[PDB]
């Protein structure tokens, strides 16, 4: 099998296979329901099959043309017993509700629902029984183009109904309460705040299901070129949904991996920075005639701090400091042999401060990592160029 990372799944360990959305991983085992093992070119690890999208030609498209007209029936099914057994029952309960509480949790997940009806009522209309690969579908997503935009509003919100989540579900009234609800309207094993997830995961699901019957129609067909209008419009809506979403995140799992590191000396890491570029193993000499330092870097936005690895329990870090690259030049080094300093050099380059004469020697393994770091170092500029600006 393959899939497609929907959204990054970032991780504060390096067990855990991390990836941007858009790298391919290829599964080998899936003994799990909801957890799979993946590979990657050079990476490897276990990533969770929640946070991914899986992937003659005719038969193919009617294919996609059942699927998606199935994901739906499922999510609106979804929908109708996310409101009718919690949304329902909550109203009822006066005294453990307040409106406040409902419309923090629920929000206009209601008002998604309405609009779900009656794009699905369309979309039924259009799916061809005699031949299913027929279907001319592109205009369905076409005309409620602007019904979408409701999305946004539940994306903006949705933490603030997991937070007053997670402060009702620790009392065992809540508990037991949201667990009968789920089992009256005949639900999975899922708790409420995943069922609330739903949603936010349906309007990435979108696009993928698009680019999919895309490859398996052909310019002819009279769909063709409205599967394509479809998917254009839909992707600018999950991309102002994520920027959010994706952002917001990579900031829980900064100061998360600061309270890891041992020995921290100095600033919290956002109290400057607020995103992580680049990452890895390279050989440093601190200064010239210096001794050679084996550390782990990491990039950030306006620093990069570098640590040491304990040497028997790999995933210990120790705390060795950090570089402000606000005075610090990249210096681009050709291999060969260095000036005093005075080494020699092979897949090498070098920080220069801007106002002083201090310097710092970086030795890369490979050349693919000294041209992704001299890349990362391009990017922590421009981000802050583009942030300041």
């Amino acid at each position: 099998v393959s899939a497609e990372a929907v959204w990054d799944h970032v991780t504060m360990a390096n067990r855990e296979l991390a990836f941007k959305a858009g790298d391919v991983i290829k599964v080998l085992d899936a003994s799990n329901k909801d957890w799979w093992w993946g590979q990657i070119d050079d990476e490897e690890g276990w990533f969770p099959a929640s946070f991914v999208r899986l992937w003659n030609r005719d038969q193919m498209r009617a294919n996609v043309i059942n699927e998606i007209m199935s994901t739906e029936r499922h999510y609106i099914k979804h929908l109708k017993d996310i409101c009718e057994g919690y949304l329902k029952q909550c109203r009822k309960r006066r005294d453990m509700f307040s409106d406040e509480q409902l419309k923090v949790i629920f929000g206009n997940i209601e008002d998604i629902y309405r609009f779900q009806m009656g794009f699905v009522r369309d979309l039924e209309k259009q799916y061809n029984n005699d031949d299913p690969h027929l279907s001319e579908i592109g205009p369905c997503f076409l005309e409620h183009q602007d019904g979408f935009w409701i999305y946004s509003e539940y994306c903006n919100n949705h933490l603030d109904a997991c937070m007053e989540l997670s402060k009702l579900m620790k009392d065992s009234r809540y508990q037991h309460f949201f667990e009968a609800c789920r089992l009256l309207q005949q639900m999975i094993d899922i708790a409420i705040d995943g069922f609330l997830l739903t949603p936010v995961q349906k309007i990435c699901k979108y696009p993928l299901q698009l680019a999919e019957l895309l490859k398996y129609t052909a310019q002819d067909h009279s769909d063709y070129r409205y599967v394509a209008a479809a998917l254009a419009v839909m992707r600018n809506v999950t991309q102002q949904i994520n920027e959010r979403k994706r952002r917001l995140e990579n900031i829980d799992k900064i100061a998360q991996w600061q309270a890891s590191v041992l020995d921290w000396e100095g600033d919290d890491i956002l109290d400057r920075s607020s995103e992580l570029i680049y990452t890895g193993e390279m050989a440093w000499i601190y200064q010239p005639y210096g001794r050679n330092q084996q550390r782990v870097f990491f990039l950030f936005d306006h620093q990069m701090v570098l640590c040491k690895k304990d040497l028997i329990r790999r995933d210990i870090l120790y705390y060795k400091g950090r570089i402000d690259m606000d005075k610090y030049e990249v210096i681009d080094i050709e291999d060969g042999r260095d000036d005093d300093f005075n080494v020699s050099m092979k897949n090498a380059f070098k920080l220069h401060n801007k106002e002083t004469e201090e310097v710092h020697l970086f030795f890369a393994k490979k050349l693919e990592e000294k041209i992704r770091w001299l890349r990362a170092f391009r990017e922590e500029r421009k981000m802050v160029q583009e942030d300041e600006k």
